[PDB]
């Protein structure tokens, strides 16, 4: 079955907001949350409804968009790097599991090139 999904609120950690995280949540994860192929990344791969018996062998760090929305719009994060390290695993993941090719892993090399457009316009 599926593992809870990732934490997205941590009450040991202290809160901060910062020009880069507000960033990330109104133009970056807002622009690829709209994308016509945002949909299958919005929320953890689900393997049982899906049917993949073996991704959670194969994946032991999930991301998705929906967890990232939630940390930001929780505050989770502190720094803006940990953000982006989310978005990349989250892509990376689908890389590994899916084979090239596959629809969802050119819709992910998709949503990577838009992430990567916004990122490089990150404030200072
Ligand atoms: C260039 O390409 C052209 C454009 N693409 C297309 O036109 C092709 N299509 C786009 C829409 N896709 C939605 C399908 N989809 C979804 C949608 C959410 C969902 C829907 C139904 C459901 O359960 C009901 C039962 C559904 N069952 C019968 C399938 C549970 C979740 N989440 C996905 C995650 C994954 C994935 C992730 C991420 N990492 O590894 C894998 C595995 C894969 C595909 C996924 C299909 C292909």
């Amino acid at each position: 079955m599926n593992p809870p999904p990732p934490e997205t609120s941590n009450p040991n950690k202290p809160k901060r907001q910062t020009n880069q995280l507000q960033y990330l949540l109104r133009v970056v994860l807002k622009t690829l949350w709209k994308h016509q192929f945002a949909w299958p990344f919005q929320q953890p791969v689900d393997a049982v409804k899906l049917n993949l018996p073996d991704y959670y062998k194969i994946i032991k760090t999930p991301m998705d968009m929906g967890t990232i929305k939630k940390r930001l719009e929780n505050n989770y994060y502190w720094n803006a790097q940990e953000c982006i390290q989310d978005f990349n695993t989250m892509f990376t993941n689908c890389y590994i599991y899916n084979k090239p090719g596959d629809d969802i892993v050119l819709m992910a090399e998709a949503l990577e090139k838009l992430f990567l457009q916004k990122i490089n316009e990150l404030p200072t």
